[PDB]
């Protein structure tokens, strides 16, 4: 039908993950769900799911680590599901991509963004058309969102933030659609 | 007894496992096993050891991605293993370190060398006091590598020693022979 | 959407596993895979896998020696990650956990109980909401830890629930 | 030839290790070799090795977790090599125990010492006869457990012998010390 690359993202619990099932779903209805492909990060391969089961079971990674490791996955991810399915012209839907990266790891753990930067370009060649930020140790969880609000202002070109299921879900439609 | 760290380097096959290990018992008798860390990569934890064995039967891996996967797993080794122990004053002895992934991933798949030093500055902050790179005396990515190994060498000689794998004037085994050649340079 | 902690408990070859992992999945179909938690003792992190692995091929290990290993392992597994899952209000299914231990190193092999109870109230702080105990048919050792979870069951009903299809028991009690 | 258990103790770097095999070599020149059974914590068996390689390999445990492996292999190596020796009469020489484990898992980390007490107690059922403190010259967690060996040495006056000019290495006077206090 034509490439188009969205995201999602924002604070765990914030229903991104719900969000992105429900626009895949009415996506699916319009172009066919063969022409839909829904995935999310870290993840969405085999390789990077048994991978992110390893994580989970280790816990205790240095940042710096974890950053790699999610950079290695995008990488993997990219290559194998999101550009390919973007040069056959299907609509790819991620939920959680290079701003969570931005969030997490650069506000949320202090590393520097412009060395995330640099590891998200050296990584993908095609940035998504649009984000939706969906916006629902305290002091940690006050830089990550410092982190979509910053991400948000940076990018006004491509990510739009939501505030506060169907609600949100009928205003990313309308977003979407213009 | 004072920190001091050793990588073994070269081609697959070259004997970096064997001298890594034979050097560990040598140095092991003289200072004691506790304060001798052999460890190598991909691997030295236990969460590097499983990735190192999804990694081991991935199909087809973005040459890319395995470089980030290694550099990762290396942060972990260096922050987990390698510094605690240079830091207790001990020696750590890594079989595959730094030059492999120069080697391999520049040389071998065509990778910016320049990236792969910096990966490799970001994610460590102490390099090998002293690296052994065992010469063996597709075909072209073999001697890519190879020659990856060469200049390396001739970029780092404080650091970097090449060790051919056969003796010239006496008749010795090429194991004992090698060992000997590792032993000697520490003098 | 709010924390549930399952345990499947149960003798070997129960189905408790087989159950374990039906209600992840029915449990993932209806709150998302992200909220699911499944996981299992001895066992739950790398380190406590390898652990495992080692115990599996002692031979002749005193039992409050590996009373004690299981009771480490049980500490690392609740810290990292049962407790962590369960502060972010998610499901947490936990194929075996403290009855087992009881069944097994109490009743089977003859340590005290208390001390069992003690030592996980020691690396514990939150006890499963809903424990399935999935019924069979030296025996002598296996019929006292049969018996024992029989036994855990009559002491602790608001918790335990014994299942003698057994996927769909599990989801009509869970409602 | 009688029963005697030993321990060495103290913080890393100190020279623990060093004494305990000086110490096993002197008395098993007087003794006999298959009479002094040299071992040490964590470890001294297959298993516990192995455990301890695991330890190593994982890194971030949390506190109460690192305690209870620490116990647990106690009672391992309590059971196989320590009682088992001292039944024979032989005499046990272990580098690394229980006032570690005070030291470290209580002083440093901050658990309760009344636990590890308990837990000690739970898993062993004789303390050493003697136990030799090598006093050596994050930095707060260092100064706690350089404490706690202190308070162990004042509140254990009998078991504990705290180690600190002649023409001879600082290895073996420290080595003279303890052969002397065992002459008592």
């Amino acid at each position: 039908p034509g490439s188009m690359f969205i995201t999602f993202e924002g604070i765990d619990g914030s229903g991104k993950t719900t969000q992105s099932h429900l626009l895949a779903e009415y996506l699916s209805e319009i172009y066919g769900v063969n022409n839909v492909v829904l995935t999310r990060e870290p993840g969405g391969t085999l390789l990077n799911e048994s991978v992110r089961n390893l994580l989970f079971k280790a816990q205790g990674l240095d940042s710096l680590s974890e950053l790699l490791f999610f950079i290695a996955m995008r990488r993997e991810h990219f290559v194998k599901i999101i550009k390919p399915s973007l040069m056959q012209k299907k609509i790819v839907i991620c939920d959680r991509f290079i701003d969570s990266t931005i969030a997490y790891q650069g506000y949320g753990q202090g590393i520097d963004c412009s060395l995330i930067d640099q590891l998200n370009d050296l990584v993908i060649d095609v940035y998504p058309d649009i984000t939706f930020i969906i916006d629902v140790d305290m002091e940690f969880y006050y830089r990550v969102r410092d982190g979509f609000y910053d991400i948000a202002k940076k990018n006004p070109h491509r990510c739009h933030v939501i505030t506060d299921i169907n609600f949100v879900h009928l205003e990313v439609i309308k977003v979407l659609q213009m």
